[PDB]
């Protein structure tokens, strides 16, 4: 147990660090930060965690992703909330990690305040917030169909049964379709398919003087990400299992 | 026959999906669309797709692939039916899922009109529009010269006879085939080399509400992206066929 | 000796096709073509060109790589002709391809006239030409370094004595080993480390009506691209040999 | 002895090369350099050089990385002097290589001129310089956790016990690490994880006449690439020990 703990957070937050710093290169810097970049910060980052906790743990690093393999029997589910607790612990770290590593340049851009919204914005860093155009239930719509698809594509490129990935290479496909998804889905809310990446580094930064607007936003938008993933999630493990099962 | 129809509608759908989002990331935004992630989500787009559905019925994802395997005497003439009709599903429904997710993004950038032409144009997210400069009969020649380059390479890639990439990661190499023929050859057309890909998203934006334009625009050019890549796709074939088998 | 000359010939075209339609896209359009593109595209052109031709003649598609091996006792001296001249065919006809599906293109960007040099210049599609602020010499020494670098990485590449890529994968790694060049080295001389790559569309463009400035232009500046990368892969594989061997 | 110093040597200055000049393509030019170019030339330029001395040296081209081994009782403290000569002759020859490439370029951006800052500042190509905002200690925090993040992946990617990367495949990965570290992480201090990759290069530019001004830009910058790597390094790496293993 406590080694599954671990390797959760340790592969958690690889992850997390690898993405929170792509976001912040994009945010805070135009010649060194685009979205592709976030992208890769955070498809590659992947591959780094499944490399460091794959054979452990399996490497879920995603609340929802975690739900799924219990829901659907491949997971007990007395380990549910140990591998939550390393991704939460492994997240919050990780936004810590990136608040110091950039701090000057935080400051910097923004100029001494922390505001959730504005032109000088930095809560988003960490957090995913909507956009002004998107309603929740759009949002809602978009968090489960984005973690359903991920779920759907993680199955099938770890079915031994179906057509894998090569062994010892599945960490490179897996990072692969994160940074897909990012491309293509992922411009609408941000693509918090993880609520591990959205809740842990959002109450950071509540704690890091960004204030209580980082719930607040978007109409109370926080509890989206941690909610729809875990919907999206199931219904595309069992999709997967019904259709190509 | 019922797995087989199920594998080429999931695997046309997540390649659909992915392809299709890419596209209406850089035709709605700009920080976050490129046409580098358009070859990105469509060309992993089908690396997925290829997990999915590689082992249970080849993931063809491609009418025109199909077709040319067909007339080779590598797949049986009586699933041709069965692959067209999934393919075409598979499509269709991915478009209604790109159309449910970017509906705020697509309303707002276009500001409620559903224009086929025009500086706010977003027809094109779905189906392929001739470029100003280009004709008819150039779009034909540009659209069967891209499906025999792709299926030349597709035979290449996985003929075990030959030099093959090595089974398990022949989906990688496949995807990077398609993310480098829309960076290469794929600015002149749209590079349709799917009759899936460009048909039954037409179909969906005609009922969607964008009207009959979208089959009257460029000279009536919706046509070509269906027959054209079905000889090319022969014609590529028969070509590696004689010279590299 | 005719299927490697086939071979040879099908490989270079291939790739000779993603790599000048990649400089076509960069040059003609500034939405849909990026230097990393031309990248991309030469870089992963010569993936599928090892997929076409690796089993067969080892798909040299350049002419510096096979006189390196011709010279350095790995391939017999009575090839070298063939190779050569199946390269050489397969880029003159990639050549005369792009042209076609690009001519509407090219007509439309340049307006009608074809121009070696100027602000609406098109020659620089098929062949490279020098920059105004470099020399020729400064040019031989970076198109001798930058076929010496490729070379020296090419051998390691495929030395199974070495520690090599592995097997069925190395189409993917030197992939990558000629987008990497482009990225770090091919901006002083547009990086034709490869003879095939640029004589014979220089050649086509004499001949497609760009006039004889193709070759007279940057202090005939046409013969170093096909001279020095000779020099410099004979260069880099001995420097392999003696070092790492 | 003789063969790993010249593993080594051979390793780190095809590395070099691809990073410097991928630095060199950003600084001097804008159309063919770009943020991404950087990180895909450092990262991959690590690609071939492990290819190059996987086998022979295990292609540490990395001083902090060569003290976490030494220092982990993974490879002899007797070797560490020739490791460090090695990288640091590769480092320093790479760096007058890419001069003599780019020295057209480089005098033409620059004016004729040398300057460590300034507009058309040209000694950030070769050594890493901080920037205004960020101070030395934050430079110090930024260093010794990038080489911490490298390390600790670097370990989990070849650790046989562990989940690792497919064997022969492993250059892949670790390039891929080294371009999203840069990606996510190295708009601080430039990512200069290496103190192969920091200092020769920055005594080639004192020596080349870039003035005494490379040592004393930033407050005495120069030596916290040096040491602040060796730290990080080595609490990336008993970090993996203590907990993963
Ligand atoms: C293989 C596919 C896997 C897919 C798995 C995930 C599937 C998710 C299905 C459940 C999603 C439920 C979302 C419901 C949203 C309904 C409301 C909606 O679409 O917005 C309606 C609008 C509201 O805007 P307003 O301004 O308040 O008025
Ligand atoms: C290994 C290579 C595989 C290649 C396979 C595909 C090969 C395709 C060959 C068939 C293509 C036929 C296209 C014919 C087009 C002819 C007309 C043409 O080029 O445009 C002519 C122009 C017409 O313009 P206008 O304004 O109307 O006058
Ligand atoms: C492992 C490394 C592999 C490397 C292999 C290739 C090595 C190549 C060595 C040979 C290159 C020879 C180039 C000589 C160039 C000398 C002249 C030169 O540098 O420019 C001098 C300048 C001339 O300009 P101007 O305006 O006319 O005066
Ligand atoms: C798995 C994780 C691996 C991580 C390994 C590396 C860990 C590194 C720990 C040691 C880093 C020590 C850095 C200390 C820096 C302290 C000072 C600091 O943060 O800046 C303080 C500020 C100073 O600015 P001023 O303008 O002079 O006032």
């Amino acid at each position: 147990m406590v080694r599954e703990f671990l390797a959760e957070f340790m592969s958690t937050y690889v992850m997390m660090v690898f993405g929170l710093g792509s976001v912040a290169h994009m945010v805070l810097n135009k010649k060194y930060g685009s979205y592709l970049g976030v992208n890769l910060g955070f498809g590659f980052g992947v591959t780094m965690g499944v490399h460091v906790a794959g054979r452990i743990s399996g490497a879920h690093m995603n609340a929802a992703v975690t739900f799924a393999n219990c829901a659907l029997g491949r997971v007990p589910w007395r380990k549910f909330p140990v591998y939550v607790l390393g991704q939460f612990l492994g997240s919050f770290l990780a936004a810590a990690t990136i608040y110091s590593l950039f701090y000057t340049a935080i400051l910097h851009f923004s100029g001494g305040q922390l505001m959730v919204t504005g032109p000088v914005a930095t809560a988003g860093i960490f957090a995913t917030y909507l956009p002004d155009h998107m309603t929740l239930w759009r949002g809602f719509l978009n968090e489960a169909w984005l973690t359903g698809m991920l779920q759907l594509c993680l199955f099938a490129i770890t079915d031994q049964e179906n057509n894998p990935a090569l062994p010892g290479t599945e960490a490179l496909v897996i990072g692969i379709l994160v940074v897909i998804i990012g491309v293509s889905l992922g411009m609408n809310t941000g693509y918090a398919i993880n609520p591990s990446r959205d809740l842990p580094p959002r109450i950071f930064t509540f704690i890091a003087g960004w204030g209580k607007q980082v719930f607040s936003n978007g109409e109370n938008w926080w509890w989206v990400p941690v909610v729809a993933p875990l919907l999206g999630a199931y219904l595309g493990g069992i999709i997967y299992l019904v259709f190509i099962g």
